[PDB]
C-alpha cells in the first residue's frame, strides 16, 4: 500500500543519511517510522508556515533518533531536502547530529540531551491550555492544538521526565500525547540490566491514560486508534506504550548494536530489497509517497486558511482581544510597557532584590498578558507571586484555572526549566519566568544550557544569592553558580544591586527575543544607590562614581556594590581616590561598543573587582580580584561577610595594596586583549 | 511512659533549638520525632565511635530537619551536647542549619539540598550489600547491617530520588528501608497544589515493599513494627509512609507556617505544659530518657565488642580476607598498588584518553578490590568496565552478584552522583567511580557540589571532553563545564594529555580521602608527549618543554598540549622560542609550593593558554587565552577544530600576537597578585 511504502520510505531516508555520514543513530529510526508516520498523518501543520500557533506541535525527546525527524519533514516538504539528509551530522548542514531549533525548520525544540524534550512537551500543552483559556470563546476555537512528543527509556529513566511528567498529571494537561518506544535496548544492552520498574504503572500513579500498541513494529491502524482514543480523555495527558522493535528490519534489529552505529552496507541491501527499493538506490522518494504526503499538507493549508479568517472574524467579534492576540503574534510587547517599571532615588529606602523583583512583577503582569511564571514550592521565599492573580491549575481542582497566570512547579527545578523553554518554544510572544534559589538553579543546568543553545527568553527568578542568605549555610550558598552560567553561551546573569538595576535587569529579561536571563536576587536589604538609573544599568555595566583622578576602580555587583561606595568613603581618609563601577550583566556590557566598555573600564589605573562569589570571569574586567573562592557557613548574615573580610575596610584594604602593587607599573585596561 | 518522655524531650529540644537561633525549621521534627525515637531504638551505633564499620546508618534526606538529628545525637551521646543545641545555625557552631558530615559527628552524609540524602542512603546500602558480598562467610556476618533514610514530600518532588529509587527496586536492596514524612504540607501549601501523584503506587511500580503507618503522630509501637516488617522482605527496599502532622503540638501544627519558622513563645509555652514540662525552661533533658538512651548505648557497644572478637576470628580463620578487611578499615591502600599504573614512552602509538582509562582500570581492578564503578549507559563509549569483572546485581536476575564490582547506573547521572557519595560515605576504603560523557556531569551538579562539600573521594570518569567528540554536535560538546567545576571549591579536575598523565591522575583520584576526581578525557586519539611522566603530571602542571630563552610560554591541558607542541614547531619558522607548561590538573597544581609553581610559569614572559573550552579561569595561569567561548557545532571533529582556528597555525599566530603585545612591557608571572 501507498502507507506500507511511506513507512518503508521514511526508514531507508534514515538508514542511508546515516550511512552518508558513517555516524549516527539507525535503530530508533527504523523503530518508530511506522508511529512517525502515522501521528505525522493526525497532525495539523503547514510546512509553509512553521509558526502557525495552531499547528499541532511535535517534540522528538530522542533527539539521538533525528534521522527519522529530518525524513519526516523532507518528505512533507519543510526547508528541508534530501540534499540537506545527505549532510547529515556534516560540518554547517541543515541536518545536526541532534536537532536544533535554531537551525532545522520543523525542530520545535532542542533535544539529544535525554528527558528534556518530553518536559518541553509539558511546556508547549501548558502553555497551549493556558493561551486557549485566554482566547477562547463560543464559536472561536483560536487555540485547540496537541502536543505529540516521542521518547524512548533514557528519557523515562532521566529524573527530569519523573519531574515534568508527574506535574503533568497532576495538571490534567489533555492535549498532551506522549508515545514510549518501548524496545527493551539501551546502550549498555537489554533494560533488564538497569530498567525494569513497571513504566505503565508509574504513569498511571501520576494521573496519565495509558493505551498500549502491542504491536507497533506494523499496527498503524492501532497507533491511529491511539491517538482517538487519548483526545477523548481531555482530563488527562496520555503515554502510549509502543512495543517495538531497535533496528526493524536489519539483521541486527533487537541488539545495542543498531542503536548508535551506522548498518553494514549489506545489512541495508537486504533492508531494500525486502520492502521493494531498489539495493542500488540511496535517498530514493517514490512520487506516489510524496503526492499521499502533499495531500496532507494541502488539507492543513486549507484548515490553517480557515484559521486565518476564524482569526478575522474574532477581531470583529472581540476588538481588544483580536487586537491583543494579533500584537503577540506579531513578536510585540505592549507600547511603552516599560512605563510601568518601578523607578527609584536615593532618599527611598532600603530593599531586598527579591523584594524588588516582587515589586516588578506587581506593576508589569497586569499590563503584560504575555508574562506567565512560577517556583519550584519557593513562592513565598523568592517573592514570585503577584497579589490578586490565580494559579495555573485546571478548573476540576478548585485550585486555579487554566486562564491562571502563576505556575505551582513543586519542588522540580530540572523539569521547571526545561518547561520554560516549552512554554516560549510554544510562541505568542510568552515572557516566562521561574523562582527558586540560586544554588539550586544548578540542579536544573541541563535545561539551562539548552535555553541559551536554543535561544529562548526564559527567566529565572534566582533569590538567596550569596552567604548574604545567612543561617541556612553552605549547601544553599552560591559559590560556583555565576561563574558556571557566565561561561556558557549566551546567558544574560543580572545581579542587580538596587531598585533602579532591578527595573533594568526586568525590562532586559522581558525584551528578550533570544536570549535566557537568571537575576541573581537577595534576601537581604540593600541600599537604593546614588548615581543608578535604568537608563545607565541597561548598559549591563556603567560608571556609577566618576573619579577623575582616580587611583584605582573598584567593579562591583549586587550587594556588593554598596560595600565598594562604602569602601570609597574609608579609602578617602586613607588618601586613596576611587572610582566605582556597576556591572549588573556582564553578557550586556560585552554587547557594547568598545568605545563605551573603555569609558567604564579605561586605561591608566588599576582595577579590583569585589563580588562575594567564585573569581572566575572577572579578570575580563579587572586587574586583582576580591572574591569567595571557598565554601560558607551557617550563621547570621553579617557574622560571614564580617569573617571572610566583605566589609568596606578590608575591601579598603585590598584596594590599598592594588594601588601598592601597581606602583612603578604601566597599566591597561583590563578590556585590552592580544587578540 | 519514658518514651513518651523521650519523644516529648526531643521535640522540645528542637523547638527550643530553633527558638533560640530565632531561625530554622519547627514542623518536620515535631513531626517526626516519634518515628526518630522509635528508628534510633532499632539501630546499632556506637555514639563513641562513629566509624565502626556494621553500624546501622542513619539519614535525614529532609536536612531542613536538622533540629530533629542533632537532638537525637545529643540525647545519645554523641560528641554533640545541649551547649551545641543552643548555637544552632551560629557561625562556627556544630550544629549548622543543615547537616554537613564533615563538621556533625554521626552526620553520615551533607544534606538540606532535597532529594540527595535517600539517593545518598541508595548508595551506603549498594556498598553494605557489595561488603557484605565480599567479606561474609559462614558463621561470620561481617556486615549485616541496615540503611535508614527520612525523606519528605520535597525529596519525592525531585527527580533525582526517582532516579535511585528505580535502581534500588532493581537493585533489590533489601537493606534499605525509607521513611516518608507523608505530612501533605511543603512551602507553597497543601501539596494538593503540586504533588498529587499516588507515591504509594509509584513505589510498587519500582519493585518497593510498602507499609503505612496512618497514625504515625503517636503509634511508636507500629513504627517498630514496620521496621520489623521490612527486615523480613529481603530483596526489596521498603518505604514506610508515616502520616504525620506537620509540627505536631504546636497551635500552628497542619500549616505551611510552621515549616520554617521559630514557633511563638506562647506556642512553645502550651507545646510544653500539654507534655509535663516546665514552661519556663528550655533544653530540658529528663534524667530517666537519658537513662533509658543509655541502656541502649550500652547493649550496642556490646554488640560492637562481639563484633571485634568475630573480626578477630575472622583474621585466623580467613586470613588473606581478614588482612584485606584490616588494611581497608585502616584507610590504608595495598602497598606499592601504583606500579600497576601503566608507563608510556614518546615511542608508543597515540591512544585516546578514554582508552587509556580503560587500561587503567583493567590494571588497578584486580589489585585495588575496595575500586567499584559504573556508567550512566555508557560502558561502551566510556570504556569504564574491565574485561572479565562481573555486575553488581542481585543474583536472582542472573546478570551479575551482589560481589560484582560495575554497576549498571542507566541513564540516570544524578543519582550517580549521589549514589557515589553514600558509597564513599559507607566507608571501607571505598574508591568508586561513575562514568557519563563530560557534558552530562552538569545534570548531576547538585550532587557534585556535594561531592565536594562532604569532602568524599568519589571519581567522574567523564569522556568525549570537547568538539573533539565531533558529530554528535553543541548539545554533546563541553564548552563551560570544566570552568563550573573548577570554580568549585575542592574538585580536582583532571584533563590528561596523553598515557603517562592519565596514570597520575588515576594515582591522585584513587590516593585522595577528601577530594573528587573529575577525570576529562578524549573520544580522540592523542600522541604520547616527549617529556611527560607520572612523577612530574602528578605535580598538576609542569614544565614539559623547558626554553631558557623563551619569548613565550604556552599552558595548556589535554588534547592541547599536543598542539601546543605543534604550534611551538610553527613558531620556531617565525624566529619564536616557545616553551610548553602541562596543567592537567589546576588544583593539585595550585596546592604545589610558591617556588614550584613559579618554576612552571616564571616571571619575565609572556603566557598564552590554549584550552578548546572556555576560558574562565585561565587567567590564574596566563596572560592571555585562546579557548572557544561559543557553542560546538555538529561535524567530523577535525573540521571543528579547524573551523575555530585550534591548529598549530592558529595557535601560532596568536602566541605571535601576544609577543608583539608585550613588546616593551614588563612582565611578571600571572602567579602574583597584590593580595
Ligand atoms: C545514554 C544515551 C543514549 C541511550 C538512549 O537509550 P534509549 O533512549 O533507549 O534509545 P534507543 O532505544 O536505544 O535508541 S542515546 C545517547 N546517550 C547519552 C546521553 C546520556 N545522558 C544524557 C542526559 N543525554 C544523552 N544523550
Ligand atoms: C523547597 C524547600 C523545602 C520544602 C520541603 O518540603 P518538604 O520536604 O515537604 O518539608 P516539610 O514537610 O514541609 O518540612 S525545605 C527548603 N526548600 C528549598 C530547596 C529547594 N530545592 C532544593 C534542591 N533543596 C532545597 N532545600
Ligand atoms: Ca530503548
Ligand atoms: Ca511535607
Amino acid at each position: 500500500s501507498v502507507d506500507q511504502k511511506a513507512i518503508s520510505t521514511i526508514r531507508l531516508l534514515a538508514v542511508d543519511a546515516v550511512a552518508a555520514a558513517n555516524s549516527g543513530h539507525p535503530g530508533a529510526p527504523l523503530g518508530l517510522a511506522p508511529a512517525a508516520h502515522a501521528v505525522f498523518k493526525k497532525m495539523r501543520f503547514n510546512p509553509k508556515d512553521t509558526k502557525w500557533i495552531n499547528r499541532d506541535r511535535f517534540v522528538l525527546s530522542n533527539g539521538h533518533a533525528c534521522a527519522l525527524l529530518y525524513s519526516m519533514l523532507v518528505l512533507y516538504g519543510y526547508d528541508l531536502t534530501v540534499e540537506d539528509l545527505k549532510k547529515f551530522r556534516q560540518l554547517g548542514s541543515k541536518t545536526p547530529g541532534h536537532p536544533e531549533n535554531t537551525d532545522v525548520p520543523g525542530a520545535e525544540v532542542t533535544t539529544g540531551p535525554l528527558g528534556q524534550g518530553i518536559c518541553n512537551g509539558v511546556g508547549i500543552a501548558l502553555a497551549q491550555a493556558q493561551f486557549a483559556a485566554t482566547y477562547n470563546k463560543p464559536d472561536f476555537p483560536i487555540s485547540d492544538s496537541y502536543t505529540y512528543v516521542f521518547l524512548g527509556d533514557g528519557c523515562l529513566m532521566e529524573g527530569v521526565s519523573s519531574e515534568a511528567s508527574s506535574l503533568a498529571g497532576h495538571l490534567q494537561l489533555g492535549n498532551l500525547i506522549a508515545f514510549w518506544d518501548d524496545n527493551k535496548i539501551s546502550i549498555d544492552g537489554s533494560t533488564e540490566v538497569a530498567f525494569t520498574e513497571d513504566v505503565i504503572a508509574r504513569y498511571k500513579s501520576y494521573g496519565w491514560h495509558i493505551v498500549e500498541v502491542s504491536d507497533a513494529d506494523t499496527d498503524i491502524t492501532a497507533i491511529a486508534a491511539a491517538i482517538d482514543e487519548a483526545k477523548k480523555v481531555t482530563n488527562k495527558p496520555t503515554l502510549v506504550r509502543l512495543t517495538t522493535t531497535i533496528g526493524f528490519g536489519s539483521l541486527a534489529q533487537g541488539t545495542h548494536g543498531v542503536h548508535g552505529a551506522p548498518l553494514k552496507a549489506d545489512d541495508i541491501k537486504q533492508l531494500k530489497t525486502k520492502w521493494g527499493f531498489n539495493p542500488e538506490e540511496s535517498f530514493a522518494v517514490p512520487a506516489e509517497v510524496t503526492a499521499s504526503y502533499n495531500e496532507h499538507v494541502a488539507e492543513n493549508q486549507k484548515i490553517q486558511q480557515q484559521w486565518n479568517e476564524l482569526f478575522a472574524a474574532y477581531k470583529q467579534k472581540y476588538p481588544e482581544l483580536g487586537a491583543e492576540l494579533q500584537r503577540r503574534l506579531d513578536g510585540k510587547l505592549p507600547e511603552n510597557w516599560d512605563k510601568a517599571l518601578p523607578v527609584y532615588t536615593p532618599a527611598d529606602a532600603a530593599v531586598a532584590t527579591r523584594k524588588l523583583s516582587e515589586i516588578v512583577l506587581s506593576k508589569i503582569i497586569p499590563e503584560v498578558p504575555e508574562i506567565i511564571g512560577g517556583s519550584a514550592d519557593l513562592t513565598p521565599s523568592n517573592l514570585t507571586k503577584a497579589k490578586g492573580t490565580v494559579d495555573f491549575q485546571p478548573a476540576a481542582t478548585g485550585l486555579g484555572d487554566y486562564s491562571g497566570r502563576y505556575i505551582r512547579y513543586g519542588v522540580r527545578e530540572h523539569a521547571m526549566g526545561a518547561i520554560m523553554n516549552g512554554i516560549a518554544a510554544f510562541g505568542a510572544n510568552y515572557k516566562n519566568y521561574g523562582g527558586t534559589f540560586l544554588n539550586f538553579v544548578s540542579y536544573a543546568a541541563g535545561a539551562v544550557r539548552l535555553s541559551a543553545l536554543s535561544e529562548f527568553p526564559i527567566t529565572w527568578v534566582a533569590t538567596h544569592d550569596s552567604i548574604g542568605l545567612g543561617e541556612d549555610g553552605p549547601t544553599h550558598q552560591p559559590i560556583e553558580t555565576l561563574a558556571h552560567f557566565r561561561a556558557t553561551p549566551n546567558i544574560s546573569v543580572w545581579r542587580p544591586a538596587d531598585g533602579n538595576e532591578t527595573s533594568a535587569a526586568y525590562k532586559s529579561a522581558i525584551e528578550s527575543t533570544h536570549t535566557p536571563h537568571i537575576l541573581a536576587l537577595t534576601r537581604q536589604n540593600l541600599p537604593q544607590l546614588e548615581g543608578s538609573s535604568i537608563e545607565k544599568a541597561s548598559k549591563g555595566g556603567y560608571t556609577l562614581v566618576q573619579q577623575d583622578k582616580a587611583d584605582i576602580i573598584i567593579v562591583a555587583t549586587g550587594s556588593e556594590v554598596s560595600l565598594a561606595v562604602d569602601a570609597l568613603k574609608v579609602l578617602e581618609g586613607q588618601g586613596i581616590k576611587a572610582g566605582v563601577v556597576s556591572l549588573p550583566d556582564q553578557l550586556t556590557f560585552d554587547k557594547q561598543s568598545e568605545e563605551y566598555k573603555l569609558s567604564v573600564l579605561p586605561d591608566g589605573v588599576p582595577i579590583l573587582s569585589v563580588e562575594v562569589m567564585s573569581t572566575f570571569g572577572w579578570s575580563k574586567y579587572s586587574h586583582q580580584q576580591f572574591g569567595l573562592n571557598r565554601f560558607g557557613a551557617s550563621g547570621k548574615a553579617p557574622e560571614i561577610f564580617k569573617l571572610f573580610e566583605f566589609t568596606p575596610e578590608g575591601v579598603a584594604e585590598r584596594a590599598a595594596k592594588t594601588v601598592a602593587f601597581y606602583k612603578g607599573k604601566d597599566v591597561v585596561s583590563p578590556l585590552r586583549s592580544a587578540f
